[PDB]
């Protein structure tokens, strides 16, 4: 009915009514909890392809209602005319178009509703680039380059999203085939090993299959593979002056820079779907700045990623014959000190996991205060190292699905019928 | 009728059918997940009609486990149970059923990473106990047996079940061996800040506290709903480990030690609708339990700052990761010390690897393995252990270990 959450480190209790506004299933039942499943539910708000009027209109009415409620109208002349406008538009085209204000509101609130995101305290400070007039892969490349340059801002990174045209019938989708705008290639070696980023071996091979000439190194920035109005995707090389990179060095270990490691500065998720009032923006790359652990814990130390732990430990002179020496744990901490020290030295925006999780607790406080709640996914919010010495580990969280939202979608190469 | 879980590190996919046998609530609803909530009346003892199907489900389950389902003995046992429930409004487990139930409450404990050992559990039947002196005796023997001079063995001692709710046996301690905590007038804390409240209850019951940093608390034992009574565990039965560091000479000078035996004593064991309110159980420690939570939680011994200082760490900015660095060294020390003293302990890498092997076997032979990711993933270095990348389904099977209200919140003093 009305659910409370407690922090066990501070005893603060917060009361949640916002969850009553949730629409989509979490995947859980009274009998099974799916909170650690990556993709627990397939409960979509609209059917397969182009929906009928009685399917799309009720979703549209909900979002318009919420937007006009947001700005202290509801029932105002502009609201009631907007409903009639959307109504006639679905009648004559089977879809509708968002005003600039509604589009910005929807993007910002999909970020606000992103239960898995620890960075949401900045949710209302998002730059929205309307790219809905785009018609070709070349135009998409231009929009994406402007996005990257604006968001990088010479190291003082800025949150931004660029929104390409919504889905119509499902055959004219706009898609960025890259999962992130900037990633490193991954190469399947003949001796079975892997050079570069193993996560991207398959996408790297699609690029080569499309004509990309791989330099075959450890940190090869992948090309963009852009799809517009359902046509075959096209390759573009991001101008390197636009790809800001931080060489990784360590403030005490002088031998660290000799590892020859660097990472890119801009994290830009480009494979997700943005859902606003029943409309589906299948290409909506968004970016912010890194939490240190994303690079130094997951990108470098995951077994199926760069996996540098052994090397860093060996250089550190660590006993690697037994787990109980905690050599992995020791190297892991040093790598993350190095990542943070390098980014801060080159004046590139980065946030450590202590600061980020502390900010999120504050964001929670504000949201329960003004909004009646904040959906949060503990399994994702807690950092992947030193969990219990950050304040979120000790914070109970309720998870529920609010719209507008970011959703996953299939990879286009499982879907796309070439020509 | 199927559910699949995937490992995102290995790509292994398992299929859970066992969740169809769950019958009690997770706390989640179809529209909101309560997976991170920690806890989603005395007269609430079960009626005759409530007890009938619970008992049947468990007896059926037990005879299925021993390949005698439907058999003559299964049907007469069923008849025998339903007779007792008619006459007495309760029933009594056979010894075999008690051992099976205690083992399967551990097997079903979704928050326990240590369940690879569930079938090797020593069950001490203390259902004939009637006084707190009797409970003291049972518990001392448990401690001595489980400690085994540092070669720890898992065990549980089961006291008489709940009857009307007015005659409960309880161990008032939360664990069998914990250190006392004392608030000072200046607001500081001596010992373990977790146990300040319980230390005060003991002091008020007559305990004369040494007022030191590592005073083993006395046992506070309640038999048959009477007022609880104090007893001092004989100090020769409490194995302890001084914490030193293999590289840092100065670490021993912190004066740190910990007990060898983790023995949870505040939970309720539920078998076939019967409720065993006093059922202390014990295993051996995973290092991070002591190194991360016990020593470094801000609400606990809180020695991160002290260790970082002796490490010459820059503690001006969080981004130096001085807290992280100090946490690893403490956990190195905890493991080194227990191993040097040949006191059983398990590090989080070994423990989580074993649990993945356990989980896969449980999917093989049982159709699943209920698991609570929020508890199974260790409190440090989470993503470099294999459970972090393992999807898990959480659901509640019985027999089960349950939380219960603290006894001083509900006891009716005589
Ligand atoms: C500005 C600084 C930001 C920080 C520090 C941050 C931090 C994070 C982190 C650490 C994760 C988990 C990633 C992982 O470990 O795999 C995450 C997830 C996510 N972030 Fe943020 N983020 C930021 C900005 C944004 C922005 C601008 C958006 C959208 C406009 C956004 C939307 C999301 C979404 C939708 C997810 C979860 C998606 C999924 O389920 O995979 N974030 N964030
Ligand atoms: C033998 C070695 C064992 C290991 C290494 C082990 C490890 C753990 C750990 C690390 C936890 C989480 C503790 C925390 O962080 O608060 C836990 C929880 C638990 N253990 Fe085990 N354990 C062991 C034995 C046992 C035994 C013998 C039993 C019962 C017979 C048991 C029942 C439980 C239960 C019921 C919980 C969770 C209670 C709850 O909060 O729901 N464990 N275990
Ligand atoms: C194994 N991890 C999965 C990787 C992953 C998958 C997603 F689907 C995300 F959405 C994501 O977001 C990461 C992110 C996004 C932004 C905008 C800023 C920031 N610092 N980090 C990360
Ligand atoms: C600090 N978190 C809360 C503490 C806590 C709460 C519980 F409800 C437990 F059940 C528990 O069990 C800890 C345990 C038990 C056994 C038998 C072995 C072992 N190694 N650890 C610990
Ligand atoms: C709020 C949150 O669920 C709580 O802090 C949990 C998180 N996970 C945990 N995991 C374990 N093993 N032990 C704990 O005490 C906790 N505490
Ligand atoms: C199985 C598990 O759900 C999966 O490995 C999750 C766990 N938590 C995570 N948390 C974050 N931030 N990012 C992730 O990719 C994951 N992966
Ligand atoms: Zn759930």
């Amino acid at each position: 009915r009305f659910l409370k959450v407690k922090n066990w480190e501070t005893e603060v209790v917060l009361t949640d009514t916002l969850h009553l506004k949730s629409t989509l299933e979490t995947g859980c039942t009274e009998y099974i909890c799916m909170g650690s499943i990556m993709h627990p539910s397939q409960h979509a708000r609209r059917p397969e392809d182009v929906a009928t009027k009685d399917q799309l209109f009720p979703l549209a009415k909900e979002f318009i209602d919420q937007y006009y409620s947001s700005i202290k109208r509801f029932g105002s002349k502009a609201h009631m005319e907007r409903l009639e406008e959307v109504n006639k538009e679905i009648d004559t085209t089977s879809t509708y178009q968002l005003k600039d204000t509604e589009l910005i509101y929807g993007a910002k609130h999909a970020w606000r509703n992103a239960s898995r995101c620890v960075g949401r305290i900045q949710w209302s400070k998002l730059q929205v680039f309307d790219a809905r007039d785009c018609t070709t892969a070349h135009g998409m490349f231009n929009y994406i380059c402007n996005h990257v340059k604006y968001a990088t801002n010479k190291g003082n990174l800025r949150s931004a999203i660029t929104i390409f045209p919504q889905r119509t019938d499902g055959k004219h989708d706009f898609r960025v085939w890259n999962s992130q705008l900037i990633r490193y290639a991954g190469y399947k070696q003949p001796d079975g090993s892997t050079l570069g980023d193993p996560a991207n071996v398959q996408f790297t091979e699609i690029c080569i299959q499309q004509g990309w000439k791989p330099p075959r190194g450890r940190f090869d920035v992948l090309p963009l593979l852009l799809q517009a109005n359902g046509n075959d995707p096209e390759l573009f090389q991001i101008p390197p002056e636009l790809v800001l990179e931080v060489p990784i060095r360590h403030p005490k270990f002088e031998w660290f820079k000799d590892l020859g490691l660097k990472w890119y500065g801009l994290p830009a998720v480009s494979n997700m779907l943005l859902e606003i009032g029943g409309l589906e923006f299948s290409a909506c790359p968004f970016s912010g700045w890194y939490m240190g652990t994303e690079i130094g814990v997951r990108d470098y130390c995951d077994n199926s990623r760069y996996n540098i732990l052994e090397e860093v430990a060996k250089k550190m002179n660590l006993d690697m014959r037994k787990t109980s020496s905690l050599w992995k744990d020791q190297a892991l901490v040093e790598i993350n000190i190095a990542v943070l020290y390098s980014f801060q030295s080159d004046k590139v925006t980065i946030v450590d996991h202590h600061s980020a999780t502390e900010s999120f607790i504050k964001h929670m406080e504000n949201e329960y205060r003004c909004r009646g709640g904040c959906p949060a996914d503990w399994v994702w919010i807690v950092p992947p190292m030193s969990g219990s010495i950050t304040p979120v580990f000790h914070q109970e969280m309720l998870n529920y699905r609010l719209t507008p939202s970011f959703e996953y979608q299939p990879d286009p190469w499982n879907t796309h019928v070439w020509k």
